[PDB]
């Protein structure tokens, strides 16, 4: 199962307020697994904006 | 029972900022079944904004 | 127990966002049972901006 | 413990959107109990507005 | 561990809205224990808005 | 398993509103272990706001 904060940083790359670097921080951090960073970047950046 | 994210990808579909695209992208990400992304493209698109 | 969506639906109804039809979709989608539907429309609908 | 919807609730007293009769329709709905209702008309309405 | 709604409460003070008489409140009322209200005033007064 | 504020403490120092005083008054609360402040604030301060 996710990280508790997977659909958090996942919203951010969503709404286009997170960034590539961002997301490895968090991978870095332990806030999520590389898999799911990868997961994160697989979705339109900023798909919320368009 | 539902994916995590089930709630928020409906609501993004509700409030019409979803396509039909970043909902499959979820399905094949996992954060949504197949069937769940079904379920979730029987509501009314931007239903919210209405 | 309700389902996962009772507050969620709830609130929608609430905040005059939601319809007659929508609930029923969600009923229909299992996402609300109909007795949970029944009980949204027993609030006043639209009390939030009142 | 409390129903699932004694924070949001409460929330709706305190930000000054609910009323003496929704907490009552809430009541007889069974998304609260008698005594909680009661106890969220203990606190300031529309606290967050003051 | 903590009331249910100490988070809620903690950001109400933290954002600027809440006073002491409402955290007093909510501890007379029991979705806070006295100890916590103590802990929550411990924390800058409308520090988001600094 | 972490604080159940960290990631509310942990969008606050994103979203450039917290403070290194805030989280140190959130560590000494007990609200944050003084290794999820760390943690915190190994992410860019104000990321969302760039």
């Amino acid at each position: 199962s996710e990280s508790l904060l997977y659909g958090y940083f996942l919203d951010s790359w969503l709404d286009g307020t997170a960034s590539e670097e961002l997301l490895r921080v968090a991978v870095n951090a332990g806030d999520l697994t590389q898999e799911e960073a990868d997961k994160i970047m697989s979705y339109p950046w900023g798909a919320w904006n368009d």
